[PDB]
């Protein structure tokens, strides 16, 4: 049941990019074509953020 944490602080930069804060949750629905980025769900909205960003909980 596919839960992960943040390990950085992101900001949103470019095209459908979503901010994220050290320490907190998100849901993973999938990856890019060479799997860097990762297009995820959180209390503030849907995006992509840096895979290397994220870890399981």
């Amino acid at each position: 049941p596919n839960l992960f944490v943040a390990l950085y602080d992101f900001v949103a930069s470019g095209d459908n990019t979503l901010s994220i804060t050290k320490g907190e949750k998100l849901r993973v629905l999938g990856y890019n074509h060479n799997g860097e980025w990762c297009e995820a769900q959180t209390k503030n909205g849907q995006g992509w953020v840096p895979s290397a960003y994220i870890t399981p909980v």
